[PDB]
């Protein structure tokens, strides 16, 4: 059997997902194809998707940079008898059987409450994300807004870098100059937190300008350690990759229905959906050490 | 790989469980050992459990007729690296990783609410079960009690047949001739429903005496067709046996933890537990054709 997985960018975050993909494949005796474009690239994801289908893979897990754009192709994959699940970010109307990843809206809400606390309920915030089409970005941002709604905290900007590191840095660097009265940064994607951290450090504003972001890749954790980042919403990319392969494997061996019978279910608009929530680890400078301990203890060290 | 499954009795209900166990094994390439004593026999379950452990199976799924009696042995199995899950009825402190089956307490509550409606909150009811140790029987019973608590309905008898057909019958008709003024019969196990129905149809009480039971085996359904049984809480024995083999298979291939995070979790006494609720189908004479249609569509016809 062969299973194909499609990510959204070349960030180390997707490396963790790939490791999960390969480990699951090795444990189950399955071949895995992994693809991630350099930066956000909807057309490349579509072509790779078209390609995996033509190759006749037995399963596809995809993290859509655009949930609507992939619907027709995902429908074809399903017509061709190839199971499809989403991971990292969802496309609920595509026909994908299961979404596997973080509860994005809530992850953002939590980050919003943390921010609300750090700023004492007031101040100006600039948001940095790598997409304005991916549903996971929109949900994290939406949840952030909903969490600070009952305060005087105002978001003065939402900057999209298309999942490009240099671009994320220069956009945050300019936003800092356009807003010398900025109180905080909110990084929605893995590139954003450490980009805003470099900006703030470069301007000598560590502590002055708060940073609440996502993920726990090396560069981020190092800034959390230096105290530049007060809090980051850590995900479980590895698990997302490992369970995606597993779920698709089962759907081939035991069938789509039997596989769904054993997964967590939720209700959307009075209808049943399937969601495996991989959880978030709220990491701050105070609990960093426990985090490095907890991770290695769970089997995914450093 | 070899998976061992232990049932509670020779009822056709367990044949359904076994078909699932054999279907899963076949689809996954796993050998399956299946055991059920003639009637309730805790000692036989324990003896069979000890042999599967000695024979070094790679997984065990058990439906303990006594949740406490099996703890030391299940613990021994786990100590020796053999994953254990429960199905049909639980043993929450045995150390088993997952419970796969009906939500027994709630299915009982639902059963109680249906009676309460049928009897106008008043009348004499006699419960018929096949165990007073098995947790699924105690939960279904405690649930029936909790549902009709604030009504005038009363339970005059709780007859235990130790999962024996003839005993289910002779115990019933020895309650209808000690209570010819009996309002209703409540069958907890699959043996009970048909027995109670055979009795009631004999004493020409078809309709007079109310019958609310569990399961949808040939006989139970037949009597729902003749309006002898008004409502029966149907389970999914097939799914229980199929998923039990699947879960144990995964635990061997990808590990216990990776498998657990794929399943629905619940919080019990502040600690996370894993439970696959195979759901219940409330069947009445009104929808006895829709139920047949539904089962036919899910791949488990007739
Ligand atoms: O920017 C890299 C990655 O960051 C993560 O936080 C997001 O969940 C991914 O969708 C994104 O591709
Ligand atoms: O008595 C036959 C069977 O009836 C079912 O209702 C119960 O779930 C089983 O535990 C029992 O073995």
């Amino acid at each position: 059997l062969t299973i194909g997985v499609i990510g959204k960018s070349v960030h180390p975050y997707w490396s963790q997902v790939e490791q999960g993909v390969k480990a699951a494949g090795k444990a189950l005796g399955v071949d895995t194809k992994f693809f991630v474009p350099q930066k956000e690239d909807i057309n490349a994801q579509l072509q790779m998707l078209e390609s995996f289908i033509a190759e006749g893979v037995n399963g596809i897990a995809i993290a859509p940079s655009d949930p609507t754009a992939v619907i027709p192709t995902i429908k074809k994959a399903l017509e061709m008898g190839i199971p499809v699940v989403t991971l990292d970010t969802d496309s609920p109307d595509s026909g994908r059987y299961v979404y596997i990843g973080t509860d994005n809206y809530q992850a953002g809400y939590t980050a919003g409450l943390i921010m609300k606390e750090l700023l004492g309920g007031k101040g100006k915030v600039v948001i940095g994300t790598g997409s304005l089409t991916a549903m996971n970005s929109l949900q994290r941002i939406q949840g952030f807004k909903d969490a600070i709604k009952d305060s005087e905290i105002e978001i003065v900007d939402i900057l999209n870098d298309e999942e490009d590191g240099a671009r994320a840095v220069s956009l945050a660097e300019a936003a800092l100059n356009a807003h010398p009265d900025l109180d905080a940064f909110f990084g929605v994607y893995a590139y954003n937190g450490p980009a805003q951290a470099l900006v703030v450090k470069n301007a000598g504003k560590v502590g002055k300008v708060k940073i609440v972001c996502f993920d726990t890749t090396p560069d981020i954790l190092q800034y959390v350690k230096e105290g530049v980042i007060q809090a980051t919403m850590g995900q479980r990319p590895y698990m997302m990759g490992y369970l995606s392969v597993t779920v698709l494997y089962l759907m081939n061996k035991i069938g789509v229905q039997n596989t769904l019978m054993m997964l967590p279910k939720v209700k959307v608009d009075g209808k049943v959906d399937y969601v495996i929530d991989t959880g978030v680890d709220v990491v701050t400078p105070e609990n960093l050490d426990e985090y490095l301990k907890k991770m290695e203890e769970l089997g995914i060290p450093i």
